[PDB]
């Protein structure tokens, strides 16, 4: 029985390195070329599994070679993949990266087959959402398509973890109100709220805003300095410090942060939330110590058994 | 047995179309996203063998997706893959294309396992090179390895199709000295003389100073307007023009025309090189009127039949 279930996007990531970044017209060469596995949805639902999590991914890809690829990725990450859906109607899901010595990158996404997972599908896994402990969703596939899946969750009693990014400025204003936890980052807060987001004093005005929107409980993660939290129950901003790591790449961090914070949602439901979110940063401040994305996110073997206790 | 042996590169296009080019820092949502088959060599090799010949497709890609639908790319060519070797190594050579609304576009290439095909791979191939009748090359693998080849075809006896292309500054004098048949476009000759060449006046300046480098033949292709031809016995600079046609898409048009032109000089080694270069003009015209590179390169089944005669003889 999977606790945690992810309802997202899955990319191919197709990686060119560069010493520079080329501008409009011109044809460089590249020293490397390399396929990696992204997408948020399951970056998110690779995290949580590599913890320990019974995921289950419910997503759409192509009916073509990145696609069951894609398959196959999740189902070495032990992911079930009952509810991840091929079509021939387009193609999987891409992000075309260039990346230059400094670190520096451009990127080009073609959604796909993602914006095609539709109501049908998600109908189809209503058991296994009705049995689930949480539900994931971020905004890379059909906004519709997400509604849909928390109205779900809400509606069997699942916890909704709801994680806007990309943002848009726009957002339909029921994804407050249907996330039982609304989590983003500085940047993505900017552009929900149109407020500057700089300090954690900024995030605590911004966070109050989401909150009066309708969510239980909103995160903004502020990436070197922790986070900062306010609920329903307890609407002062409490800002969640993190000891202060040596970042090698942090691609794929927010990702991680959401994994781990599902899977304490889902398997410790009684930690403290400040002690939930302390433990999603280490483990994501672990992720951001090794380059790649899905590569880089840690395994329950490799991190301290400190992470996996509960007192009392 | 194989008449037209390529030795060079296969790539795998990525292309994403947008509506601008992304700058540093930036995400941007495409449209649409493709994969196509690209790469010098394996272009004039598709077109070669769509014309009839018996080709073999001498050549290193991944041992990865990309490169396994290569070699399947290639088989249904009917191309020879023996010498289609397959590298753990490295990935197949990529070109990430992006392409916005103006046309204009970001490329970046990564040669990847088409730099890892080396002499030893070559000497594996030393018998299928020797019984061919053309050797086609390009400058799209390592430079020691494509001389290497032309070295190989050269001691048999077997023609030098040489196409350098992407053009560099400061090539090895032995391309010129190796080269039967010299091939390039306008821009590519302006980068390998240093001159100017706007004009089929001025490509006749550029080929001159290239047949002076020791080729035995010299062509400048001009696009549109057709091509421009000298050699060691008609140094004079002859313009040969070309039926005007509707462009839709010109991409691998330069790679048709080789190919073509490989085709001709091994299976119609007795027709004058102006009808060569007229008929192979003709083929990469026909190439330029649909979209897609490989699958825009015309089938001797569609093509019209006084293509493939020769006055008093079969083929
Ligand atoms: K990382
Ligand atoms: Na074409």
């Amino acid at each position: 029985v999977a606790a945690v279930v992810v309802v997202g996007s899955c990319m191919t990531d197709l990686v060119s390195l560069t010493s520079r970044l080329p501008k409009t017209g011109e044809t460089i060469h590249g020293h490397k070329f390399f396929i990696g596995f992204g997408g948020k949805g399951a970056n998110q639902c690779v995290q949580a599994a590599r913890l320990g999590a019974m995921t289950s991914m419910v997503c759409k890809v192509g009916k073509d070679s990145f696609g069951n690829d894609y398959i196959e990725n999740l189902k070495q990450n032990d992911i079930s993949t009952e509810f991840t859906y091929q079509t021939k109607d387009a193609a999987t899901g891409t992000a075309s990266i260039i990346v230059n010595n400094e670190g520096q990158n451009i990127i080009v996404i073609v959604a796909g087959a993602n914006l095609l997972l539709n109501t049908e599908d998600l109908r189809a896994a209503a058991n296994v959402i009705s049995r689930a402990k949480v539900m994931v969703c971020q905004l890379e596939i059909t906004p519709a398509t997400s509604l849909e899946a928390l109205t779900m969750a809400r509606r069997s009693g699942v916890k909704t973890l709801f994680n806007p990014a990309p943002a848009i400025a726009d957002l339909d204003p029921q994804f407050y109100t249907l996330s039982d936890v609304f989590c983003c980052n500085e940047s993505e807060a900017e552009i929900l709220t149109g407020l500057t987001v700089g300090s954690a004093a900024d995030a605590g005005e911004a966070a109050l805003v989401l909150l009066k929107r309708g969510c239980q409980v909103v995160i903004i993660t502020l990436g070197a300095e922790g986070c900062v939290v306010l609920s329903q129950t307890e609407p002062e901003p409490k800002h969640i410090p993190t000891e202060k790591v040596k970042a090698v790449d942090t691609t794929g961090a927010g990702d991680s942060f959401v994994g781990a914070l599902a899977f304490y949602l889902a398997y410790y439901p009684n930690l403290s939330l400040e002690d939930m979110l302390n433990r999603s940063n280490f483990i994501a401040a672990v992720s951001v110590q090794a380059a790649g994305t899905q590569s880089s996110y840690p395994y329950k073997k490799d991190l301290p058994l400190t992470l996996f206790l509960e007192h009392h």
